[PDB]
């Protein structure tokens, strides 16, 4: 599997997108996984997931990674509500236009947000939903914030540097030796080809602060069967919240890589395919 | 698979031990894995993990329930030593006198603390280690202590009848529709068999108090890879030494469990399975 | 000061409260500090606080320990709503009827919980705000709930016994050498002299549970210089809370006594009373 | 009260130092109070409590602010083992030539190892210990490590600059308003004063690395009554230290302040004074 031959577009309909276009890579053809990733600049389905489409088709699930709106190659988009909110509308609009009634539901950090927010809103559309250090979980009882990891994201949304990117990678990545070429000239890339996202994440986040995104109070809503992962040594959100989230779900389970940054399912990615094709089979 | 057909018998001589009979129960095969239960009044391998066994032998292992020194059917002992070190000896006067190289060891609460001295007095012969809720391992950075749990441990030691025993285990599990007569009733028969291994504990743990198991200090030797679990709702062993762990330990992951005290392979057995033969198989 | 000397009633008009009947002991007569006490059968305001009045007194407060509503020898009632919310009511209609304008509050337990309530719905009518482990604010982090000591306050409250009085007041003190005869006679009076407010507290919970309790998402509103206390040993009200209150509330800080229990103010009431005077006279 | 009016030299000599000259100023003449800074490049006595030495006098303590070895205006040195040992030697041989039997210890980051190491050595020389978010004390349960402002300190260490100065000092204080351009010149003055002191320090930390400074395991040894204090929001110590000292420590209070980074008997300096000198009066 390529990016190139996964890659598909559709134009979505739903509460504030008209005929707005979503790309995301496609593999496989059982029920369906939508991955949904992080917030950070240069980040997109296929950069923070190709680790793990592979081996979800082998397992025999269709594998929808997708590009949140104002990422990567979907449409650009300022947002005045909080982005966890809106991305999971954009959810919606997509499995709306592909015909799909469910999908479980993958999420790291911003990605995390959005697939807690779609689970709110749309009960009845997800399966079970796999949660990797989400964003927006409010202050942490011991982290001061924002945390460092965030300054850094902000740093570069704001700065964009190939200098800064590495500077970042070596906050996000636990083990040092995994910041190949390959991966930073990857992310900077996507960085220099979509200079207008970082522009607008910037103007969304002064419109939407971070505080906008706790939807806290209503994680008791939440009936779908829930997988937390977090890494050890993330510097970007807060291990508690793992905590936090395990206690107000009602029916959750949290697991903890050491020697894992904020990217959990590359940094540990066949313990994290193990563990998450596990759940969907058999939880 | 029934306690009867598997039940042995092995004299061990290792430090300290002079012919001394060890109770197991034994099914399968393959690879060795060794489970080491707690030390609750009545406990033993059988009653522990019988709801592991089963799926164990089935994946391919050769599983051995062992009855620690002081407990069910193994030779009653009075201990000056803290309890993980000596059940540790225990293990391996047992693996030496069954020829077994090297054991996968499972160990809840005193059995994690067992398995814990184990991985770090003989390294040579372990494989992976699969804990449970340790105990003795320091303070609580949260919980006050002694536990909820301990107090009505040391009850049932002190005085144990059937009211103590429902009381015990209506702490030790989330599930209160898991205790059923017949589970009280096993335990009662183990605690009405065996008066003097609870009059022994008792004198044991008065010679060698709850910190003198506290082996945090050298978590940092162990280098077999380490998978540890722990209820979310356990009274009996603070949740914060899952971290205490998952820190110290050079290879671990933490997997926690919801609604859920302190006996996750029980109450939880079906995941916990799943989880840990994953462990044995592919880490 | 005793009690005798000190006691007053007043008749109180607030909101769901026509002529009600407020005990109070009073005394001193430069600012007014009101301390509200906790829960537990046979609480009240002299009981609570009997070691904190003479000392503020000297300070130059007028001091008013003030029972709640269903407590000691205050009126009678059943609550359908939380009752940290009705009991912050009742002490508005204390201070309209005894024309105080503002004044500093200090609450443990419901107490805290009466004054974040009154913080929060009357911010002109307060001074300095004063918590000691306050209830009621949703989940612990680490603590399985409901806690040890909660547990036993139910029991007491619907088996009213001397010997599971001191039972409760075992857990609810660190210092067991704390629990003379002098202080179980005078909450097992209490107790015997209310048999309706513990009838009454049991209709109550049942009608509005803790967790509707929880004004957790309204304590950014707080404006009052707020100083809170815990005990590190509390098993009634989980320590992680305290972090709570210190990240959510703009100006806070936090004190935390070791070898204390969940009745901080008169387990350490020398140091509590420094602290707090300290407090009110510089913060 | 003047850096240079107070300024005094000491020749020291204990375990290890020979004729080593020691910084200190000095006011008042009451009971000892030494100050002990922070490893920060060009910290000193002066600098980090010219804020508490003034008040501390007013209250009748003879207030000695120490410059440990390798810092500031005392002897430069590569020490082979912990600071926090190497400086309570110090401490040690400053009072032997003074003529102090007994001191109170206020100790910050670093000058807070060398504190609990002077308790552990010399226990019969120290009166009260009080802690200011101690560093070198083993992993955090929560914090991934290095901590972001241990990060800082050793680029400003490897390549001191004014810009980098301000980065560090931006995440050592919570209060960005408290920047000024006098704080920042004061200490790039001390760090261009003393480049050998900066390369020493770096030189010394190959040979003992932090885990070396870990005391953990003797902490129940100490006697003396202890202040615990930490900034809710200090990004270089982390926050669940303050809870293992106080659960480690004997006697022991822990006071977190809101809004506050690593120095906050600076940030938070009348609170600080006022906490403080009260313990010292009536602890
Ligand atoms: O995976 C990526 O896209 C990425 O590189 C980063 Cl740094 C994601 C961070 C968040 O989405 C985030 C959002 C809110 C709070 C904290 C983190
Ligand atoms: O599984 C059992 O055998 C059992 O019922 C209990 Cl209560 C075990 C508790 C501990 O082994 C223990 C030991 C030291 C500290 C904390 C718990
Ligand atoms: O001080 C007393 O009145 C007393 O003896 C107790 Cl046990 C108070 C407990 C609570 O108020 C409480 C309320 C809600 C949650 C947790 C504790
Ligand atoms: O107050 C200062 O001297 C200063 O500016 C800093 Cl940054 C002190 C940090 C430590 O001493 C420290 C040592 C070991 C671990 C963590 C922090
Ligand atoms: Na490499
Ligand atoms: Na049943
Ligand atoms: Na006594
Ligand atoms: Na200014």
């Amino acid at each position: 599997l390529t990016e190139s031959s996964t890659s598909k577009f559709v134009k979505i309909n739903e509460k504030g997108f008209s005929d707005f276009n979503i790309h995301y890579n496609e593999a496989g053809n059982g029920e369906t996984v939508i991955m949904l990733h992080g917030g950070g600049p240069g980040a997109g389905g296929w950069s923070n997931y190709y680790r793990n489409v592979g081996p979800f088709v082998d397992a025999g699930y269709r594998v929808i990674l997708k590009d949140s709106p104002g990422f990567n190659k979907s449409d650009a988009v300022v947002m005045d509500e909080q982005r966890g909110l809106v991305n999971a509308r954009a959810v919606k609009g997509l499995m709306d236009a592909l015909d799909i009634d469910r999908a479980h539901l993958v999420g790291n950090a911003m990605g995390g947000a959005t697939a807690l927010n779609f689970a709110l809103e749309y009960p009845d559309r997800i399966g079970k939903l796999i949660l990797m250090g989400p964003g927006g979980l409010g202050p942490s009882m011991f982290a001061p914030m924002p945390m460092e990891g965030i300054k850094l994201l902000f740093k570069l949304y704001a700065e964009p540097s190939y200098e800064t990117l590495k500077q970042m990678l070596q906050v996000f990545l636990y083990d040092q030796s995994l910041i190949t070429e390959e991966l930073l000239q990857g992310r900077w890339e996507a960085i220099q080809r979509q200079p207008e996202h970082l522009k607008n994440f910037l103007i969304s986040a002064q419109k939407a602060p971070l505080s906008t995104w706790d939807v806290t109070a209503r994680l008791g809503e939440i009936k779908a069967k829930t997988f937390i992962t977090w890494g050890r040594d993330d510097r970007f959100v807060p291990l508690d919240h793992g905590l936090k989230l395990l206690w107000n779900i009602d029916d959750a389970r949290l697991h903890v890589f050491s020697k894992c940054g904020h990217w959990a399912q590359w940094e540990h990615a066949d313990e994290f395919n193990r563990l998450v094709i596990d759940f969907l089979r058999h939880a």
